[PDB]
């Protein structure tokens, strides 16, 4: 699809409802008394991504700024956390994500740019945020049949499965999602360092939509002890160095408990439209394995 | 400023205020009907950022996606003509910029990374938008005079100067601004190819903050036609080669006449919060020539 073909195409309607999801998550969370805080693109640090049962393992791009080697936004996940230490309590952020993942992953829900929606709450356990998110959806679900006038899930009870469990019945997530009419979690998942580990319990949580439109949400509660964070990423074989400032500030004893979760809002707008690919509802699609020509 | 230095701050205060000044402003745009895009910050193509007097020619910083190098955001400006074109009429959207400046440039409200509220209006004409950035910025300073007790500048429209007479009077708008004790506006500035140019007049206009605060918001309505923008872009000693999908869709006649404008956000805030760096009221400062450790 050439430029001229590219803007040929109708996306209206999907961009009203995306407008309307915006307007109706970010009041979500200010409502809740959340601040709204600006993304960062740029930075020394950043997610890793890895280990993660739904990565390649891919390393974020680096440009350089004024000399320095700085690497573009996997995720906001350190920085969220940098910002409940700066004491700010309860924030979102409607952060946009960089993610250079192959073609394998061309599966219709996934682009190589996309926002989430990305908050995080002092203090908070995952079934805080579970019970947040679930209230969500909901609301967003009651109002998107005002909106359509189709019938979406009645998301008042949320199923919880193991990971271990979803991978003995189904084999996969995709496959599992295949399966189900309502949103399910997925919680237990062995990821990334930041997330919180108890005794081999992982204490994070993915949201699966149904029909086979795959996973919208993930997040967990956070490790904030240097030494737990150290041995995770030594053990993974990443490299300390890569996160130095954020080390620095958890050896300083300055991270705090918390929680939160990250919520594409690219893959809610495809769900409500009932797109097949996600590249319908974004004006310059972002497909993995292939560099947009706009 | 080191890591923990960073963290340690307290800038409560601003981001309560950014979080009420985001809700008011997305809201304006919501209910006047504009559809809420999502920003993208990689492409073939970006703002030249040049001609302009308020510049000194940066290069964007680069990456390769697939083996194909692409131009992190300056500004999202030929993407907003392309919504235009796709038919969309009225669009906004929280767009971060990635603008490497040097430290000649940090002058308190230049930073290397920042969102601007961008705009664009299909058969908006200069004084539709200044009307209406006026509109949105007495109410703005209204429910702030609320929020902090503290007074803000009344005017309900404000004053008109061309470049040329702000040079000739002030010597930089700068100074201009050191001496205004309200909002005013500049027109008429020779600059980038994509602001409409008619007989030696430019439709465009920057607002000025009063009290040496400095911009606060570009805008102008639009060049359409393709020999007159690739006329524009061979003048400036730029390369067509630089803009090459973006000229096909104009080429093809598929660009609308348009105006809009970008905001500075962080702008804003510093402007009410009284700061007297904008890196006061950013958790994660990013300061024109000094790379940020976080
Ligand atoms: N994997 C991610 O993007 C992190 C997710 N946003 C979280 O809050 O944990
Ligand atoms: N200088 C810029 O970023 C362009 C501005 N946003 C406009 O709409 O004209």
């Amino acid at each position: 699809m050439n430029a001229v073909e590219i803007i040929s195409r109708d996306i209206y309607k999907a961009i009203d409802i995306q407008t309307k999801i915006l307007d109706y998550m970010t009041k979500f969370f200010t409502d809740r008394g959340f601040k709204w805080l600006l993304p960062i693109m740029l930075s020394p640090i950043t997610d890793p991504l890895w280990p993660d049962p739904a990565g390649e393992g891919i390393r974020p791009a680096e440009v350089d700024v004024y000399g320095v080697r700085m690497r573009l936004t996997h995720s906001m996940i350190l920085h969220k956390q940098l910002a409940i230490a700066m004491g700010l309590e309860k924030i979102f952020v409607l952060s946009p994500n960089i993610r250079l993942e192959s073609r394998r992953k061309d599966d219709g829900r996934h682009s190589y740019e996309f926002t989430q929606l990305d908050f995080e709450i002092e203090g908070a356990k995952m079934k805080d945020v579970m019970r947040l998110i679930e209230e969500l959806i909901y609301g967003l679900f009651r109002k998107a049949e005002e909106w359509t006038g189709r019938e979406f899930p009645r998301a008042r009870h949320f199923k919880v499965y193991d990971y271990k469990d979803i991978l003995e019945e189904f084999g996969s997530d995709e496959k599992a999602s295949m399966e189900m009419e309502e949103p399910f979690w997925i919680v237990n998942i062995p990821r990334e360092f930041y997330d919180r580990e108890e005794n081999g319990v992982w204490k994070n949580y993915d949201l699966i939509l149904p029909y086979g439109y795959g996973e919208v949400s993930s997040g967990g509660e956070r490790e904030w002890e240097y030494e737990k964070i150290v041995a995770k990423i030594r053990a993974a074989g990443l490299k300390e160095d890569s996160f130095r400032p954020y080390l620095e500030i958890a050896r300083a004893g300055k991270l705090k408990p918390s929680a939160g979760a990250g919520i594409g809002v690219e893959r809610l707008v495809r769900f409500i439209v009932g797109a097949k690919h996600i590249a319908e509802v974004q004006p310059f699609p972002r497909v993995p394995g292939i560099p947009a020509v706009i």
